[PDB]
């Protein structure tokens, strides 16, 4: 199988790697046009950002900033997903009939289960071991990170199954970088390990390392000069097997990917 | 193992990726000092290309352009290999005491074998569909190709070894783009056949796939826009085993080989 590309369109002015540069509501849909044109499936609309320095974005801004880009690319038929952890925002989603809620926390408030359950939108269960809020710099063991991550995914599927969420709607993102720990080999153990959440689950997984941290104490390269990590790291998903890939360059994923399948 | 690699030093004017930036003595010693810096193991000094472009440079200018990069580099400790199919150029080299002499003839020549003997410099083995001269647009079937090459690598390295070229100074080169055929797919298919020649010869094996024309027809990608696809052929011969990889970009490969090797 062939990775899916979600294509990130950060309508912010913090994202660690290209925050402010797509603030402008026509300067994201063009970036989110010319993304579709690179080879991505899906258009990850993010009007927030969740790295450790960022600053949080009221609701009502959230929804203005992505209330014409959603407008734009829905008249395109461009399918969309919007990355929100705040519920009200996501309720706004679920009215504007996106194809994907991508939430860091994982949906962990079960008071708007029910709304979730009546939507066909599919959703984009993310674990973190921050859990509530976005990315910390925290030291963590990755083969504990990684047994708690396991659980967590269990707990989370079942209680939105049982609140009658369809379970075929729910895709897995074990979390990566700080969203898993400050030392790198949290984020390799997972990026090793992550089919295993896939056999547990028969869920599709996300993998979401691009211009990431982890990538930059490798090799120790800034935010600006990761794409060749990211790159080697994205296409080790896609050879074991990765559903999903989320990247912000996505002409350069898209002609690796072409490549790599014509020697494979 | 981990590949090693050969940082190109294009001393040219129409080199087909970045002819004229290092044409300069100063301009191409600083080039080749900072691909040593983002962890070249060789550098790989060729002051005439061989692309189907390209213009016959002369012996007396070839050797001039050389010679001082090559004593500026030695003061360094730093490995040198020479790019040239010349035979007087190639002497020069010797005089030189080079660490490789890369012949994209895979020399040809049995009037000098004697002087490649006495040597203890490394030679890398080059095949084209050319056999002599620069590279040209042909399209080749890949199947003949790879037998003819094979063929081609068992007569030439007797005839090196029974005129006294020790036979562990020999890396094998089985070529790439345009030196095996204007259609990609005879390209793609040495690169999945690459480990066959390491088997039959027990002798290393340089893979240089770096901006080539075959990726870009692959991708549909001009060549300054061929990092990705470069870096996708890269680790995938990485992966297979390559010994020797040569490259433009060579921080851009050396940080995707430390993502690569963290993973694996
Ligand atoms: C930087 C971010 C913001 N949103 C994300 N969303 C998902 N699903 N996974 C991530 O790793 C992620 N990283
Ligand atoms: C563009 C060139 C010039 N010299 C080379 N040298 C070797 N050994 N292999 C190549 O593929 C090669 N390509
Ligand atoms: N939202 C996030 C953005 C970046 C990172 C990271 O660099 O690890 C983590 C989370
Ligand atoms: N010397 C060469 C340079 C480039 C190519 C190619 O693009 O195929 C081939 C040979
Ligand atoms: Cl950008
Ligand atoms: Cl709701
Ligand atoms: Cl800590
Ligand atoms: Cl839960
Ligand atoms: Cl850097
Ligand atoms: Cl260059
Ligand atoms: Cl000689
Ligand atoms: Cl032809
Ligand atoms: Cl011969
Ligand atoms: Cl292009
Ligand atoms: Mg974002
Ligand atoms: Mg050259």
């Amino acid at each position: 199988g062939m990775s899916k590309i979600f294509g990130i369109v950060n309508i912010t002015t913090d994202s660690f790697s290209d925050g402010g540069l797509y603030l402008d509501t026509d300067k994201a849909i063009e970036h989110a046009l010319h993304l579709v044109e690179d080879g991505a499936d899906v258009i990850d609309l993010g009007a927030a950002s969740s790295n450790p320095d960022t600053t949080e974005v009221g609701v009502v801004e959230e929804i203005k900033r992505l209330k014409p880009v959603i407008k734009a690319l829905k008249e395109k038929g461009i399918s969309i997903s919007v990355d929100t952890f705040k519920p009200e925002v996501q309720s706004f989603c679920i009215e504007q009939k996106v194809d994907f809620i991508n939430d860091i926390q994982g949906f962990p408030y079960p008071e708007i289960y029910s709304g979730l359950a009546k939507s066909d939108c599919k959703l984009v269960l993310m674990h973190s071991v921050q859990r509530i809020g976005a990315a910390t710099k925290v030291e963590t063991n990755p083969a504990a990170v990684f047994t708690s991550m396991m659980e967590f995914f269990k707990e989370r599927i079942a209680a939105l199954v049982e609140a009658g969420v369809k379970r075929e709607r729910i895709i897995l993102d074990p979390g990566m970088g700080f969203f898993l720990g400050s030392n790198p080999e949290t984020s390799i153990l997972v990026l090793k390990r992550f089919p295993e959440i896939q056999e547990a689950f028969n869920l599709q997984v996300m993998i979401a390392v691009s211009r990431k941290s982890f990538l930059g104490k490798i090799t120790g390269t800034d935010v600006k000069s990761r794409l060749a990590p990211t790159l080697a790291a994205e296409m080790y998903a896609y050879k074991k097997g990765a559903d999903y890939l989320r990247t912000h360059d996505v002409k350069s994923l898209s002609d690796a990917l072409k490549i790599s399948k014509a020697l494979g």
